[PDB]
């Protein structure tokens, strides 16, 4: 994946550097950033 930084939130609550890494990690895109807020 390109090591650029355009962060995306995964349905597992984890924040990936970009869409490609989210995909590689086999994680569903979260519905919203609320999923990665921490509370």
């Amino acid at each position: 994946c390109p090591h650029t930084y355009k962060p995306v939130c995964g349905a597992n609550g984890e924040v990936y550097d970009n869409e490609c890494f989210l995909n590689k990690a086999g994680i569903e895109p979260a519905e919203s950033w609320e999923t990665c807020r921490g509370h």
